[PDB]
């Protein structure tokens, strides 16, 4: 299945933040609406946060997210969860290699914010 | 029901990751196995990260959240989801007495690490 | 925080399932946009099913679960989860009493349908 | 990623029930500690329930979803979601096509019972 694309509500804005757990230095692309609006590159095997940043998810609401290391796309895995039906939490794990923890780079979005 | 509890598996690294949305000053309470190990303490209407630790759930596993603004609790919300049947997200929400939203401050949890 | 309450996209099919888990007689009332449209009653302890109905969302698109036994309001848990940014569940356990297994009644929406 | 696969405590009554969605005729194997212990078949594109059956996940408490149409797998999607610490459900989807609803069996598999 497709992982790592969700529909937000429309200009909206929200929060992306990633971590890193791999030896493998994580690029991870934000699109919103299949442009790309942000890139966070970092390397850490302790969680380090690579990105943080506010976006806004614009008219058509998609945002996805991609990875990867060194030019190869990692494989993806993703859900959003809502708690309280107003908080929202968008989730992607990736993996770069095959032990499958899929926590190499990790990725939250939150929303609403304010 | 009670919120903001968690049961990690035993002697786990994993990080812990606040971020605020209100006027009012959020401070974090992180108990490991019935100890605070961990206050965060910010101030943000933007999502400001306010706190970002890695910590260890030790020899019982417990993990607790606690909130409160000028000494008063948050109301919290909580889930924990699993991905790949490893990646493990716990998510918490609170709602303080300035905004009515479960965004005040909302803490990540996760793990595996590295 | 309120439970058992889920935005759904507007006069959407959707399914509504609910399991008993309890000595008591459970009571499921399902309200779409304000209004009671289902109840389901019944008792098991060995998780059989005590309803389940295809509905529709209507405008609003509220749905809101309430569980209760001989006119008792059980305690509510809930959440909502989303795979693969189409595919969602929303999901009710409930306490009837003080042994904390919250499994008394558990209801789970799943749309979409067809 | 391996999706429809889930660790369950070990020793542990579980539910498992199918729905369906589909032209399909659908086949949903459940696996405990990799033996096939419950079969569901059939059709409709109307969430009829395919099956309902109560077991338990043995020693190992590996616990796995297979889906397949005319013996040809579906595409799983699947989460685990916790509340209250303690109300487990494990959700897989599945896609016998490309329309990608991924809601052509769904499966919820829920603990503790009783
Ligand atoms: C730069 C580099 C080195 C290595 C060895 C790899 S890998 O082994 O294919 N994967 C990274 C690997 O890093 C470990 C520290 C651990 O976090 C694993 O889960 C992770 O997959 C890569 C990709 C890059
Ligand atoms: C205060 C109270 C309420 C109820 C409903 C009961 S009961 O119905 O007799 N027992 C509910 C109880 O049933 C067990 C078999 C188990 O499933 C529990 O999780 C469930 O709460 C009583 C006795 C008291
Ligand atoms: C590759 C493939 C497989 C299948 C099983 C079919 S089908 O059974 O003719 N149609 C499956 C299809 O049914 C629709 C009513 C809808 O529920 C779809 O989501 C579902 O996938 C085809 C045509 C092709
Ligand atoms: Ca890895
Ligand atoms: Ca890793
Ligand atoms: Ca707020
Ligand atoms: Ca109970
Ligand atoms: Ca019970
Ligand atoms: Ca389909
Ligand atoms: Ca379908």
């Amino acid at each position: 299945a497709t992982q790592g694309v969700f529909t937000l509500p429309a200009n909206t804005q929200f929060g992306v933040t990633a971590f890193a757990n791999s030896a493998g230095t994580q690029t991870v692309n934000v699109q919103v609406n299949n442009e790309t609006v942000a890139t966070f590159t970092g390397q850490s095997t302790n969680n380090a946060i690579i990105g943080s940043k506010v976006l806004n998810s614009g008219g058509g609401g998609k945002v996805q997210i991609l990875v990867s290391v060194n030019g190869r796309s990692s494989d993806l895995v993703s859900a959003q969860v809502i708690l309280a039906n107003e908080l929202n939490f968008a989730l992607v794990g990736s993996e770069d290699s095959t032990d499958n923890d899929y926590n190499d780079a990790v990725v939250v979005i939150n929303w609403p914010l304010g």
